[PDB]
């Protein structure tokens, strides 16, 4: 409850610090969702970005 870790959130906040764009991460994540993976995420940026 008080410490409800939002994995879905950290997923974006992570790459957000790597030096990417919020519109980029939030996008791929907005289309991928939770099914996405640490690999898929990177790939998306490798091509889209």
């Amino acid at each position: 409850g008080p410490h409800m870790t939002s994995e879905l959130q950290m997923k974006v906040d992570f790459f957000r610090k790597l030096g990417y764009s919020s519109s980029e991460i939030h996008s791929v994540l907005q289309k991928l969702g939770v099914q996405a993976d640490t690999n898929t995420v990177l790939g998306e940026l490798v091509k889209h970005g």
